[PDB]
């Protein structure tokens, strides 16, 4: 059970949680709930009805039954509250609390399965939701949708509406796959928009119209105007971009990516601080894409990234360096700054290995050294890096203005 | 009659002014005339005596006759007052008001000669006086000197007494020669102490006892107890240490050397401004040492000399110059200074050979100058003098850290 970030070599390898039912255990909200107060339900010559009362457990359909295990024996089911009318949109939201990537969103009921129903996701943590599939026979009418409405490779963020569900009455499930249908799944790991379309941190699906004047018309209701849904399952993982194997509980309770690849984020969504040296692209399953620190040379603590600098390279680096501390300069503090020059004994990476002027001020006709070997301006007659000794062939005056003058013979 | 001081191909040449007798035509000052009050002097059987009156002209003896043209015929002379006591020292005082290289002093007396008397030089304008020569018999009595000491190498500026002008009566002279007896008379050219020796600002001959009981003891004295002189003579040329063909009366009729071979002041003793690069040495006959102006390629006023500087050299060269105007530094002011460049397009001599550092600042990583060539330090991929263009290969990024980034292949 190795680390799957770390390839063997312990090189960078593109990661991700397990898949998961998200929806598992989880606490679902449901806008009714049959039991309260307890009411006979019908269940349909099929008149066997039975009662919900929320209070006595065995009798009871809450919607924790929605997520718990589901065994074809011993089944349990939730069942909304009873004599729906018309207009009536029965609404279960379900709020993961982080950004996942969902392949299917499943429901298996206990009653018939409704003729109008819709699933929706937030992106944004429950405050707007957005179309994800529609179900209706009626598509026009209840949803105003095209039935089978086409999707091309364009507009393939569209929620169809579909006669799919009308196929029953005993039970049955409807199941919704994001990928199926779109053109782009061929290659979904390198897919802008099929990699945003399966995201939410939220679901939520609303049945609107059950499956019915034959007996009395179209108006009122009876026992058997409800829902009952047994197993809710969302099927995707946690949203990571690839940089992260598992998510897990933050400080205070915010699941989060663990993140991997020098990504930090709740989606490893970006780059970790100082390792600017490369743009952060989500890791596919080619290149790991990973975030590789920038170069200081040990003296700056913080970092920058130029994308021209990158696009300049052969997209190679476009790391920059942050007040290169140590009497240092340059993109990566890599050269030694005016007045100073690179000691050569000392290695790059070393505080020290920019060494100051202490140039001889008779000697040298200067006062800034040379940037790399230290050199300064020395006089006509004087040597040394200092300037510092006089050339031989010359003998030392006490002279400032010309000391080290010419022997002649 | 060319130029003594401009050898031939206008090179310098030792000069001194014509030999000459300095005091002709000069006004001599003597303490004792006669003819002040009108008084008879016996001439000596030989008493013949004459009349002396100031006055009268035809019978007056002043002491311009001293200095005036001296022939046989019609000669003409001074004579001192009458009836001297022994005490006495008669002077004549002469002012040249310039320093001279007297070789001889002479006098042709119409009295007899003084038994006594004692030549006297001022190098200082008449203030104080030295012993130049003496003449008596009695030598340790009267000047109490030796007589005819001897003149070693050292103690040659010795003024000697002797016997020589004791030898008569109707007339005669007695000259002095200032060299004559001196060892080091061989090479006055280039003797220190000879060439001081013969140096005068004012001469005084002072007679202190005359030519002389069988009569009448030694008390007293007669008509002939005086002294006369007819002509006067100090030879020599102007003091000008070999720098000047002449002397010639300056501003305000202070005579002075005509000073040549970049010499100045009144002996041209010293370098003329500005030409100090060799010590001012007295010329001799082999090198005219003159005075070379130092270099300081069109970028200094002022001068000045280091005689260790020159000493350093082969006695070639000790000048030095001082704030180097444009932007120029060193002795010569031969380099450009920190912060600029030696304009290479433009000669050294030229007002703006020294030009400025307007280095690129994204370019070049520092902001002085190569002091030759004019390179800046140049960001790793930047060329140029300026570093104001990427080097080929590179390619110009917008960011001033890092411009002309690597095209690889
Ligand atoms: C069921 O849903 C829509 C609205 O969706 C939600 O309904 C509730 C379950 C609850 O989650 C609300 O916050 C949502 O709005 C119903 O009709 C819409 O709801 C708005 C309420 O602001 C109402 O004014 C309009 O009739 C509808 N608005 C828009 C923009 O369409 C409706 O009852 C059901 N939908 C269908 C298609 O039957
Ligand atoms: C003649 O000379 C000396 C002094 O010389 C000068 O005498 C005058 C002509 C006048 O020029 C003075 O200014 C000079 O001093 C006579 O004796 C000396 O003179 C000083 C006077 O200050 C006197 O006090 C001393 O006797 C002498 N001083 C010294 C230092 O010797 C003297 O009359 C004559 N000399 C001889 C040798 O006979
Ligand atoms: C430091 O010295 C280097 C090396 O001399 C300077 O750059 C060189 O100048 C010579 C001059 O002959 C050229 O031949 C080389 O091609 C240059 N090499 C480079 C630019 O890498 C440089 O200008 C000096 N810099 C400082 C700050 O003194
Ligand atoms: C100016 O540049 C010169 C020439 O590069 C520097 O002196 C030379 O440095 C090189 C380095 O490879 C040596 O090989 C030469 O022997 C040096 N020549 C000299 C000293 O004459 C000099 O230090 C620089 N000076 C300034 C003010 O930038
Ligand atoms: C119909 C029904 O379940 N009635 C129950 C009663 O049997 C029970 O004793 C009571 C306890 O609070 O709650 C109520
Ligand atoms: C002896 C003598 O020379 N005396 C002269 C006199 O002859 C002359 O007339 C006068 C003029 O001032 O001066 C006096
Ligand atoms: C529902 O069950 C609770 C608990 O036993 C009880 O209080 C209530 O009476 C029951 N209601 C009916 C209608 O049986
Ligand atoms: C000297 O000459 C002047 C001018 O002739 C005269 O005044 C004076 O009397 C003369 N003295 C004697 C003593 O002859
Ligand atoms: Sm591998
Ligand atoms: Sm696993
Ligand atoms: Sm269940
Ligand atoms: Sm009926
Ligand atoms: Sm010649
Ligand atoms: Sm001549
Ligand atoms: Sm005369
Ligand atoms: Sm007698």
């Amino acid at each position: 059970q190795p680390d799957p970030c770390s390839d063997e070599n312990g090189h960078p390898r593109r990661c991700i949680p397990d898949f998961v039912n998200a929806a598992f255990g989880k606490d679902v909200r449901v806008s009714s709930t049959c039991g309260r107060p307890p009411a006979r339900y019908c269940v349909v010559r099929l008149r066997s009805c039975h009662l919900c009362n929320s209070s006595d457990p065995k009798k009871a359909h809450p919607p924790a039954f929605l997520t718990d295990l589901n065994n074809p024996h011993n089944l349990t089911c939730w069942q909304s509250e009873n004599y729906l009318q018309f207009p009536h949109n029965v609404t279960l939201t379900l709020s993961l609390g982080k950004k996942f990537e969902v392949t299917y969103v499943s429901l298996q009921f206990c009653s018939p399965r409704p003729e109008s129903m819709a699933i929706y996701k937030s992106m944004d943590y429950g405050r707007t939701w957005v179309p994800f599939q529609f179900y209706s026979t009626q598509c026009r009418k209840m949803y105003n949708r095209p039935h089978r409405a086409p999707i091309t490779k364009q507009n393939e963020q569209e929620a169809v509406c579909t006669d799919s569900h009308t196929d029953p009455l005993s039970g049955g499930l409807i199941a919704f796959s994001t990928l199926d249908g779109r053109p782009s799944a061929h290659d979904f790991d390198n897919s802008p928009v099929l990699q945003d379309w399966v995201t939410a941190t939220d679901i939520r699906v609303a049945f609107s119209r059950l499956h019915t004047e034959n007996e009395d018309d179209s108006e009122l209701a009876r026992d058997s105007y409800y829902y009952a849904v047994s197993d809710l399952q969302v099927g995707g993982r946690c949203k990571c971009n690839g940089h992260a194997a598992r998510c897990v509980r933050d400080r205070d309770d915010s699941l989060v990516c663990d993140c991997r690849h020098n990504t930090a984020g709740p989606e490893c969504d970006r780059c970790k601080p100082f390792h600017y040296d490369r743009p952060w692209q989500r890791a596919t399953a080619r290149e790991a894409n990973e975030c590789v620190a920038c170069n200081c040379n040990l003296h700056a603590r913080r970092c920058r990234f130029n994308m021209e600098l990158y696009k300049l390279s052969g997209r190679k680096s476009g790391g920059v360096c942050l007040n290169c501390r140590h009497n240092t300069a340059g993109r990566h503090c890599h050269y030694c700054k005016e007045g100073f020059y690179r000691d050569m004994g000392k290695p790059i990476t070393h505080r020290k290995a920019c060494k100051a002027c202490d140039c001889h001020p008779v000697g040298a006709a200067g006062k800034t050294c040379n940037q790399t070997t230290g050199q300064c301006p020395c006089k006509d007659g004087v040597t040394g890096i200092t300037c510092n000794r006089c050339a031989k062939g010359y003998q030392q005056s006490r002279s400032p203005i010309a000391p080290c003058i010419k022997i002649p013979v």
